[PDB]
């Protein structure tokens, strides 16, 4: 019987998600000694196939169930490696990490999918002996002293197969703990090995960019006034072919990334910058066939844009990698927030300005009052006792008013940030670059909008018991003399 | 070391009788000066504080000097472009200088009414002005983050390394 | 023996440097039943003297091995100790 209801459905309201079914309830609530009966009674035997309205078996279930808690994972991981044995014993023909619910999603990619890290990571790792040795994804080769090498199971994984669990982390999940995931084992080293086989092309595509963009820079910086001129006709059409590739290679991301659009630049907005270049760039060519002086103005901002887009090549090396994610910190969270109370503090006063300086005894608009109130943010505001107005006293305290209040709101935002950025949490930025690199070979596998390129499989064919049990599995080589030595 | 080479090259250009023996010797000048600050560690109090001073290295300065000269050099030749026309930002240094300014506190704002696109240059200098200060303020945090950890002030051992030394 | 292969070298890679010799592996594991039984046996003895490609004897072996955590350094400084007590009664004459 399935508890169906919306008390039973996962949402942000009240509710009981557990799955829907009694085996599902049972294992949720952590009795073992209910699972057993229910799977082994003679009456009716629950079966671990069985699933709910989303297609979740009680394995899916115990993934939805995960939080990152020690206590609460330890918990879910007893259950789910408790019902895999049970489905060693009950069902032995079937493969219940197989199942796939009704998202396409088997219990491993919906733990990648829903940021479940803890029970994503024992999945991934899990190794048994003797009896229940076929149910393990990780296997030990050889371990001598500090060393340990390892086979890990790629078969879900890899992204030479559609939906992976790579694809999954880099774009279908949206929790801030996927950074995390992409640095586990056998996930890291298969990402460098693929990152290692591309960084050629991710460099020949940056150079393509520079020659592009070092050509942009040579034809807007030689416009007319509105053999020399025939290089610079060549320089425009190759910046018109150079604005329509970027601009389909742009709309071909965005239409595969189309079901998961709003997440696909969120940690990615080069994306956006990217296909608004190449836009704007190609607008800036049909205004100038056109004949409109506006042609000057899109090809300029197209240029700025340009050279803006070229710090996303910075994900290329560690050292500035790295740093263009330390570079985030002060997101415009909280600066979009100031800058409403700021805005409303320069146009109250540049309106009271602007209506006080309108006597004799200059604040002419109020873009003008605006850009000289301003300009005491930048350094650079004109303090006068302004002897030509009328009012001059209670305009110079209207400017006194406006610097103390300013003063104070920007002492106030920055020790804000302060209190909010700077509180000795571990520095994670070489994890949210490895999740940067991740990001670019998923997209370098594919090749270009035009090219199309065929894929590979990772790891290799290889025997690893009966259930014989052949896999596709990737050898990991650890050394850890901190773990070993714990163990003498 | 560069100091000396600088110095001897400046007496050499200058038996040249070349103008350029000048520039050579006042470059080993300001050098000489600054390497006046060697002798800072002979004093426990100057030393350990010479060290002290070494908290800001050139790993994070001159990672944000990249980001921050394709800021500089792409609103640059941006300015340049669209100033050419009337209805002064002449040349590429003259507007890197210009835009380098508001870093010193000595950036012009004006809604310059000589030039055709007037508010379109108003609006690359007000981005420019605003993306610089979003670097800047997000370069000033990160250093903060990395460097203010209440780690124990190893600033007298390493001094003592340098009198080792 | 030496085990000397490059798995057995100091390096960046995948490896496991502990000098190159069995006792310089035993002293590395921290089986000082197998080092006294290695040293003082009666069909081949151990010398403490033996190096490795490197020329790294036990002691320099150890060193090697040290990071410096309390517990990896309380482990290499006891069987260092106890390799220089053993020094003084199996080669006495030597340094
Ligand atoms: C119709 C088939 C034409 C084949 C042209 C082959 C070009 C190969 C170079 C290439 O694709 O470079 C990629 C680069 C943008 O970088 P990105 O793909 O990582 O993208 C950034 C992702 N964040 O791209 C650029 O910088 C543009 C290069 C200039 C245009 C080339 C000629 C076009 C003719 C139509
Ligand atoms: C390919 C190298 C294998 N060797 C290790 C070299 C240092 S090995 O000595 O043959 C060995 C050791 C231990 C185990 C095990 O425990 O499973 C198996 C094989």
């Amino acid at each position: 019987l399935r508890a169906c209801g919306r008390f039973f459905q996962k949402h942000q309201g009240t509710c009981f998600y557990f799955g829907e079914l009694p085996l599902s309830l049972a294992a949720c609530t952590k009795q073992w000694d209910v699972v057993t009966y229910l799977l082994e009674n003679p009456h009716q035997p629950a079966s671990l196939e069985a699933t709910d309205s989303l297609g979740n078996t009680v394995l899916h279930a115990l993934v939805m169930i995960a939080d990152n808690s020690p206590e609460n994972s330890a918990l879910v991981i007893h259950m789910y490696d408790g019902l895999l044995q049970m489905g060693a014993r009950l069902c032995p023909t079937v493969q219940l990490e197989e199942i796939s619910n009704h998202q396409g999603l088997t219990p491993l990619k919906l733990a990648a999918k829903e940021g479940k890290i803890e029970i994503f990571r024992h999945i991934l790792q899990r190794e048994f002996s003797g009896p229940y040795q076929p149910l393990s994804r990780k296997f030990t080769e050889w371990c001598y002293g500090p060393v340990r090498v390892s086979l890990y199971d790629l078969s879900s994984v890899d992204s030479w197969e559609k939906n992976s669990v790579l694809e999954i982390i880099a774009f279908h999940c949206k929790s801030p703990n996927r950074h995390r995931m992409v640095v586990l084992e056998p996930l890291n080293k298969l990402l460098q090995e693929k990152w290692d086989r591309l960084v050629s092309r991710f460099f020949f595509n940056f150079a393509c960019y520079l020659v592009y963009m070092f050509i942009f820079t040579v034809v807007a910086y030689h416009q007319p006034s509105l053999f020399g001129e025939s290089m610079l006709l060549l320089g425009h059409i190759l910046i018109l072919l150079g604005g329509i590739y970027l601009l389909l290679g742009q709309l071909w991301y965005f239409w595969r990334r189309r079901l998961f659009i709003w997440i696909s630049f969120m940690d990615s907005y080069f994306e956006i910058l990217f296909l608004l270049q190449a836009l704007l760039t190609v607008l800036s060519q049909v205004l100038r066939f056109m004949e409109t002086e506006w042609y000057l103005p899109l090809l300029v901002l197209s240029l700025v844009l340009g050279w803006l887009n070229l710090l996303y090549y910075t994900r290329g090396f560690q050292h500035t990698g790295i740093y263009s994610v330390m570079i985030q910190k002060v997101i415009l969270r909280d600066l979009l927030r100031f800058l409403l109370v700021y805005l409303v503090f320069l146009f109250g006063f540049a309106v009271a300005l602007v209506s006080l300086s309108r006597e004799a005894r200059p604040y002419r608009s109020i873009l003008d009052a605006s850009l000289e109130l301003f300009k005491f943010t930048i350094g650079m505001g004109e303090l006068a006792f302004q002897e030509q107005l009328r009012f001059r006293g209670v305009v110079l305290l209207l400017l006194l008013a406006y610097v103390l209040l300013t003063y104070v709101l920007l002492l106030n935002m920055l020790i804000a940030l302060m209190s909010e950025t700077v509180n000795h949490v571990a520095d994670n930025s070489w994890s949210i670059w490895k999740l940067q690199k991740a990001i670019s070979v998923l997209e370098m596998e594919n090749g270009y909008w035009w090219c199309r390129r065929k894929k590979h499989r990772e790891g290799r064919l290889l025997k690893v018991g009966t259930r014989p049990d052949e896999r596709w599995c990737f050898r990991v080589e650890e050394v850890n003399w901190a773990a070993w030595e714990k163990t003498l």
